[PDB]
DNA sequence: GGCAGAGCTCACG
DNA sequence: CGTGAGCTCTGC
């Protein structure tokens, strides 16, 4: 029998749970607390939302099955977990009460791990820590057999949520030099985010004085979105005059043509195609790609990410290290960088 | 159990199928043709790529199960259809031979309908017309029981693909092809002087509205207010010096350039490598680490990468004055008579 | 020549 | 009310 969870009640329940978490002293009351700590403080965004939503639902309505994700799941107490998460947690709670400390995802239940009828170990999962966190979060929800236990675990979960850090790099280093920072940032792929960050902060060095507005987008935002042309779009006088495609994996001529075509369809006449350290083994005829782009009205050029950063640095006026850190921090917020990216970059400044 | 579909064979099969489709006289020879028509002309992009790929795999390799989408599917003849579609259809075929008429997707097998082990009616789908197309594409693949039947249906599917329209409007060509200009300038080395010209005019394009002063110098003379081959001024101060090498060189030439910039208080040096700057022993990272201890940010770049990066960062307005940039550079580097001639033979 | 998932905007019925 | 299509990103 499917269930309708009352969204006004779930809102009141999670407000009370947050106020309790803000005064919580003994978080070791329930024996799921280590599992809850590891999921909430982990780097997997979607399992945080799934865990909070399941516990909230069961704390609000004892009829629900906390392992159900969709209303038509073939279990008793199935419910539409996506709508509870997006309307209450995303729409009303995480911003004002949690400072985006779950990750500030707009639609976490469209992420692949949430697009299932049940939160289940049958659901395919990336190997390694993601598979471990999948089982931990299943175990917690499976342990939430009463409203009271679910509420107890919800408070512990939000207590650990409130401990999470933001997307801010604090430079403990007295001073770093730009080239060494870039070199360490792009040595690890970090889901494609580090090469995009290196490209973005390099544009900031040259755009600072010319009034450029650099818009780097979340790397998992799709080219079909109206919110972007390519990976990074550069505005002067409210108009995109240059777009950048970054590749930190191997690419072929069709990848290039796909980016050129998106720029051509939006009337952007200059494109830079940047090859990160993993864009290797590429016998690709760049002059033919550039010729093809030219007929489509796009001026296309190529560069390694490292060469692009050192050339931007050499051409720019030198600004305080404080200003470079600002570029990094603003870019990390703009692309809603992942936890592992934040931790990796923070470790560079230590 | 998984089988491997040979991608090079699959390419030959679909090229043959496309040529057969382009001359097909009778598309009604297989009783799936109406279902094939409705899938290929339908509005569900991922079923189009699933259909084509599965028919391609079975036509290529008789061991395949055309309903398998993933190599680890628990059926005989499972295979990695994602990699077949992306490396053959997307990578090499749809654009050049089908005009993007499947949809011109770059990663269709990341689309949700493809992210299952098997193509089956268990998989999530919208009610209505998508539900029907799902069942039709399953039925076609289910009927592709032999190589011969799979090929025939593939040819029919491509025939209907060719009937779709891919309404993209062909823009006009770029007004200003900078890459061509630079390629033409540096195709002849002219004793390393065309590389200096290419680098200098790119700096002019970028600095015209930034208040830079570009001072290029004769490229094969170490004459004393000049630093390296090109000095860039902002506020009467050199902030960047460029050496333009279009012949072999070693780290003594690099350390010499770094030392002169250091001695003048220049902390940024670019070393440009022309097309003829070949047979290089240099550990570039070691040269860079040494220059840092002398207080110099050193970096390396191809002439072509550097010039086109400057242009990409430039305003479009600078393009009117490019011939002025070339003419001023020719004078400043005291170009040889044969160099002025080669440059004028282009503009 | 290995295989396939975590995230995201934009929807449909 | 309920939830899929299509598209980004290399990870393991
Ligand atoms: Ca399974
Ligand atoms: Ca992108
Ligand atoms: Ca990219
Ligand atoms: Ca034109
Ligand atoms: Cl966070
Ligand atoms: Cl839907
Ligand atoms: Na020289």
């Amino acid at each position: 029998m499917k269930v309708l969870v009352n969204h006004e009640q779930a809102y009141n329940v999670i407000i009370n749970a947050i106020n309790d978490a803000k005064k919580l002293t003994d978080y070791k009351t329930n024996n799921q607390w280590v599992s809850i700590q590891n999921v909430i403080l982990g780097t997997h965004l979607t399992y945080r939302y799934i865990l909070i939503t399941g516990l909230l639902a069961k704390a609000t309505d004892p009829r629900v099955n906390p392992l159900a994700l969709q209303a038509n799941a073939p279990v008793d107490g199935a419910y539409d977990a996506r709508s509870l998460c997006h309307s209450v947690i995303v729409g009303k709670v995480e911003g004002p009460f949690l400072e985006g400390k779950l990750g500030a995802s707009n639609e976490p239940f469209l992420n692949k791990p949430a697009r299932y009828m049940l939160h289940s170990s049958d659901n395919p999962v990336r190997r390694g820590n993601d598979k471990v966190l999948q089982q931990l979060s299943i175990d917690i929800l499976h342990a939430a057999t009463t409203q009271t236990l679910a509420y107890e675990m919800l408070v512990i979960a939000l207590y650990f949520t409130l401990q999470r850090t933001n997307r801010v790099i604090t430079p403990n280093s007295i001073n770093f030099d730009f080239h060494k920072i870039i070199y360490n940032i792009i040595s690890h792929p970090c889901d494609g985010e580090t090469c995009a960050i290196a490209a973005a902060i390099s544009l900031h060095l040259l755009g600072e004085q010319r009034g450029w507005i650099i818009k780097a987008h979340p790397v998992n935002q799709a080219g079909s979105s109206s919110k972007e042309i390519l990976d990074i779009d550069v505005y002067h006088d409210d108009i995109v005059f240059l777009s950048i495609e970054v590749k930190d994996k191997p690419f072929n001529y069709q990848d290039v043509n796909h980016a050129v075509s998106k720029a051509s369809a939006s009337g952007i006449s200059k494109v830079i195609f940047l090859k990160g350290p993993r864009a290797t083994n590429l016998d690709i005829d760049e002059s033919l790609a550039i010729e093809n782009a030219a007929t489509k009205g796009v001026s296309l050029s190529f560069s390694d990410v490292m060469t692009f950063t050192t050339t931007c640095y050499a051409l720019s006026p030198l600004l305080s290290n404080d200003r470079i850190i600002d570029f990094i921090n603003n870019t990390l917020k703009d692309i809603r960088a992942k936890d592992s990216t934040i931790e990796y970059i923070q470790s560079i400044f230590k």
